[PDB]
């Protein structure tokens, strides 16, 4: 209808996705003025809870809080850093769909990057790949068709052809 993703997950915990997911970020700062715990209420206003935006904004509202020195501004520049470095690793993680364990790592021929084109495919372990025909076995990257069958052969040989378990 309007054209933008909706998204309704929550029925009776998070009730508000406003006024609670903005509330609780205990597990964000766990660290940030790791020099005295006790010294204030984190300003809602700002929110802190982007990660990215915190890492540049002009000085002209980020002082009326009471004790800001040195130390405390360095502190926030390096968990600022950290925020950085945990951003980063989270898309590393969501962008990383792939988990390329050893059961796709040990079949010979594939390596590393055809073990990532494979999981990129869309599969992750060995009784869906002699599913599939060489009509299937294209789109490869550094892999041509009788490579694709000799290689689908030599899988259906080991998973299908061994009755192993």
């Amino acid at each position: 209808l309007s054209g933008w993703e909706l998204n309704v997950m929550t029925v009776d915990d998070l009730q508000a996705k406003h006024q609670a997911e903005a509330h609780a970020a205990i597990d964000t700062f766990t660290k940030y003025l790791d020099i005295d715990e006790d010294f204030a209420t984190v300003l809602v206003e700002e929110g802190f809870s982007t990660l990215e935006e915190l890492a540049y904004v002009p000085m002209k509202e980020l002082l009326e809080i009471e004790g800001l020195d040195e130390p405390t501004v360095e502190a926030l520049r390096e968990r600022a850093k950290n925020a950085l470095a945990t951003i980063a690793q989270a898309q590393e993680e969501s962008l990383g769909d792939n988990k390329p364990a050893d059961d796709l790592l040990n079949l010979e021929g594939v390596d590393r990057d055809l073990a990532f084109k494979l999981a990129a495919r869309g599969v992750c372990t060995l009784e869906d790949l002699a599913e599939q025909g060489i009509d299937d076995l294209a789109d490869i990257e550094g892999l041509t068709d009788e490579k694709a069958g000799a290689l689908i052969m030599a899988a259906r040989n080991i998973c299908w052809f061994g009755d192993e378990a």
